[PDB]
């Protein structure tokens, strides 16, 4: 029982032992088990998968088959009855900058990516799912319910294609289906450098011995760099404006261009790497290219790790931070550093923090131009608003001065995402991220809400009155019972996000526990954790201790007025200071005298 491993996908396993740098694929991090945490391997299962047929079919596939004796409600109905809301007033988080939401997506894209299966190169089946809404194989359409407005203007469904899974790609059946994580489980800046050697290399500027990352040769941000373009067709960034004809960017991670602020954040990171390669050159003229690239890579990965664990997680978890992530004790080679399947859903809480508009601010932090504020849906895969309309400085100001959307039980996901999401190769700004999250949760064979409450050592409500007490909300509990007919069937994504927020944090107790464990594990289980003895020098470590997101902005834009604490709500000019009164990153301890 339980033979140890299917392993047709990741075959090659060769580990240079001495190495001072992480591999791109994440392999060799764990010396006892070298493939743990590498990209392109199955997501970890913290609990056995739950499928309608116990093997691969998701719940909601066969009409007559129930879950625990009940039909599961359509993803879109749960979306319409619980997730939507009209009034965008008073929905803003008075105490989290918009940078808060953005950093979450960034970290998230470093950690996991379960892309759709691909049997659609020169195919009809791409359209057979779009055109006629016929379920079968990897096509698992999100049907609209009886009273849905999209029925009137969009057809019968919203297309959806099941997520990639390991050994095969169309058929297989003996063990439960396990989805693939295409990025490294380590918080290693794989989103800047890539998780594949093919991409990692392409991203590099291999024309000179400076260990720099390739930059855009066709457009400049007033002297500063832009991410190179991804010359590939069909490009969705060109699709949203065929006049501007501006391609999507090429980053270590596929999704970089999905929305303009992520693209922005990716730009800052790329610049910081290069800035780091240049200062290291000055101090170490002898270091070759590779060394420069790697030493810069290594520094940027630490940066991402510090900001995430010192600044970000404490304000996501609040009071629960300590219960799950106690002070670092060092590298424990016994810990599973893989990202769990459920984490990829639990981290989607960030979806309720996305606001309906985005702004561009000038040097006085006032409306940049006559259309400074734009609706969120006009920015999906929009790279021209950056290239042909002000570079990233105006947007980075918005990220600092604007607020994230506070999650709210009566106002969960803004319609910009819930009704107007754009998906590549599909042609309308008419998709629903909430519905997709739900369908996806079933596609991954996720256990119900209570299995996870049980997993986290929390009560498992079984009645209306039961759920009200946990959700601390009668009306929401009723709507959920009416739809699910048992809390045992509530999809973990929505059940987890419906819980009230723990003191000082921005997620409920279930999620705090799920997020808490995962982050504790990617930290304790990482051999290259920045604070782990032997990775950096004692002196380099005191220099790193000084990074701030503020500093990153000062060093990589033309902004000189920034707050001290980037993730909290900050107003200009009061909460802002001059970049000069801000700790820089002293790179002296990287100088290497050996003569
Ligand atoms: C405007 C901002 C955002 C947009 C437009 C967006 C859109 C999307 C879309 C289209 C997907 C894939 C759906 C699927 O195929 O299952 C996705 C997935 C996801 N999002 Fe977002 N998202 C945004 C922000 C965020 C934020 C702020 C966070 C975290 C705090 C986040 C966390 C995730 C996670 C974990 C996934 C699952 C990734 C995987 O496949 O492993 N997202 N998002
Ligand atoms: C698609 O992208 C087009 C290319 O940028 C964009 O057109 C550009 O955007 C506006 C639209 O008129 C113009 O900017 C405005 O502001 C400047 C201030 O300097 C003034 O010249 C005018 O008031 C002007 O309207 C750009 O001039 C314009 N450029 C071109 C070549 O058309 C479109 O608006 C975008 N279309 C969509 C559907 O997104
Ligand atoms: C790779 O780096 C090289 C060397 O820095 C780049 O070539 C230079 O680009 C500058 C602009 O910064 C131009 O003035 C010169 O043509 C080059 N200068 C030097 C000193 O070499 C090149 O653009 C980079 N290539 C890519 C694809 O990013
Ligand atoms: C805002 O959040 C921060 C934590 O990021 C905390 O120090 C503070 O108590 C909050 N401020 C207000 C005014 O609510
Ligand atoms: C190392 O990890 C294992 C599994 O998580 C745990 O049982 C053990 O207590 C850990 N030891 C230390 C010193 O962290
Ligand atoms: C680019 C793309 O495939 N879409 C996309 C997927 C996930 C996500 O979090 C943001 C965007
Ligand atoms: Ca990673």
């Amino acid at each position: 029982s339980w033979e140890v491993g299917c392993g047709a996908p990741v075959p090659l396993v060769k580990c240079d032992e001495n190495s001072p740098y992480r591999t791109i694929t994440g392999d060799c991090n764990n010396r006892r088990s070298p493939a743990l945490g590498a990209a392109n391997r199955a997501l970890a299962r913290w609990l056995p998968a739950e499928y309608e047929d116990g093997l691969a079919l998701p719940f909601g596939w066969t009409q007559r088959k129930t879950r625990n004796g009940f039909r599961v409600p359509l993803a879109r109905e749960v979306s319409n009855k619980i997730v939507g809301y009209l009034d965008e007033e008073g929905v803003l988080d008075q105490n989290r900058s918009l940078l808060f939401m953005q950093w979450g997506q960034i970290v998230d894209h470093d950690l996991d990516f379960a892309p759709e299966t691909e049997l659609g190169s020169n195919e009809h089946s791409k359209t057979q799912c779009e055109e006629y809404c016929i379920q079968g194989d990897n096509c698992f359409p999100i049907m609209f319910p009886k009273n849905d407005p999209k029925l009137k203007t969009q057809g019968k469904c919203m297309p959806f294609f099941r997520a990639g899974f390991v050994c095969p790609t169309p058929p297989y059946q003996s063990l439960a289906r396990e989805q693939i994580n295409a990025v490294t489980s380590f918080l290693d800046a794989s989103l800047v450098y890539g998780s594949e050697p093919s991409l990692a290399s392409r991203l590099r500027n291999l024309s000179s011995p400076l260990g720099l990352m390739a930059v855009n040769q066709e457009a400049w941000d007033h002297g500063l760099a832009y991410l190179p373009f991804n010359n590939k067709k069909p490009s969705p960034c060109e699709f949203i404006n065929t006049t501007a004809r501006v391609p999507c960017f090429l980053a270590g991670d596929f999704r970089a261009s999905e929305q303009i602020l992520l693209a922005t954040a990716h730009t800052l990171l790329l610049r910081e790497h290069n800035r780091l390669a240049r200062e290291l050159k000055k101090l170490n003229p002898h270091w070759n290219g590779e060394k420069l690239y790697q030493e810069a890579r290594k520094i940027l990965g630490a940066f991402i790790q510090i900001i995430t664990f010192r600044d970000y997680l404490p304000i996501v978890l609040g009071s629960e931070m300590q219960k799950w992530i106690p002070p670092y004790q060092g590298y424990n080679n016994s810990v599973d550093p893989r990202i769990s399947n459920v984490f990829t859903f639990a981290f989607r809480f960030g979806h309720m923090e996305v606001p309906s508009t985005v702004s561009r601010l000038d040097e006085n932090y006032q409306p940049w131009g006559p259309e400074a504020e734009l609706p969120l849906h006009t920015l999906f895969f929009n790279t021209w608003r950056i290239i042909k309309d002000g570079g990233i400085d105006p947007l980075v100001r918005g990220l600092l001065a604007k607020k994230s959307k506070l999650m709210n039980q009566d106002k969960m996901v803004t319609s910009e995402l819930r009704n107007k999401l754009f998906q590549p190769t599909h042609k309308i700004h008419g998709f629903d991220l909430a519905a997709i999250n739900l369908q996806r949760c079933r596609d991954h064979g996720m256990p119900g809400y209570n299995s996870w409450r049980g997993f986290c050592g929390l009560s498992q409500p079984k009645t209306l009155k039961g759920l009200q007490t946990v959700l601390k909300n009668k009306i929401l509990a009723k709507k959920l019972m009416d739809l699910y007919k048992t809390p045992d069937n509530i999809d973990i994504w929505i059940g987890g996000n419906a819980e009230p927020m723990v003191e000082r944090g921005r997620v409920g107790p279930l999620l705090a526990c799920l997020l808490g464990r995962q982050f504790q594990q990617i930290r304790d289980g990482d051999r290259f954790w920045w604070e782990n003895p032997g990775v950096f020098t004692e002196k380099q470590r005191d220099s790193l201790q000084k990074v701030s997101f503020s500093r990153l902005i000062c060093d990589n834009t033309h902004i000189t007025k920034v707050p001290l604490h980037a993730f909290q709500a900050n107003n200009y000019p009061h909460d802002f200071v001059d970049c000069s009164t801000v700790d820089k990153l002293d790179l002296s301890p990287w100088a290497s005298r050996e003569n």
